[PDB]
């Protein structure tokens, strides 16, 4: 793919006291002579990562990959979402979104042309 293998796992609480937010454990690893070096893990909020998942579709409306989710229809993507924005049904549900986040992330990180946006190319490592 691109010698880059990141795995998003569980959503831990960052803030505390009134309004706490969850981070994203993106342990990307690419020994290639591009960036990262020695691989590692970065912590960022969903509101930030969303910029990709959201922008990804912004590229078009019908033609040109009209599926924000993983490279292709992997159930989680499009099937019976019905709703639009976030809703969350249970605590574990929050983790379900994390997993898919890596699936879609792999595609963008996979192809340098896919990301396109200078931010997306550097979003996989976006800290804060």
């Amino acid at each position: 793919q691109f010698d880059l293998t990141v795995g998003i796992t569980d959503p831990e609480k960052i803030g505390d006291g009134m309004n706490a937010y969850v981070a994203y454990k993106v342990t990307t690893q690419t020994s290639l002579p591009l960036f990262r070096s020695k691989q590692f893990a970065v912590k960022r909020r969903f509101s930030d990562f969303l910029g990709l998942y959201e922008k990804l579709s912004e590229k078009h409306s019908q033609n040109g990959f009209i599926v924000p989710p993983p490279p292709e229809k992997s159930l989680i993507g499009m099937t019976k979402v019905k709703v639009g924005k976030e809703d969350s049904s249970s605590a574990e549900f929050l983790e379900k979104r994390r997993a898919a986040l890596e699936r879609y992330l792999q595609r963008i990180v996979n192809h340098p042309t896919m990301l396109q946006d200078p931010d997306v190319r550097e979003f996989l490592e976006k800290e804060e």
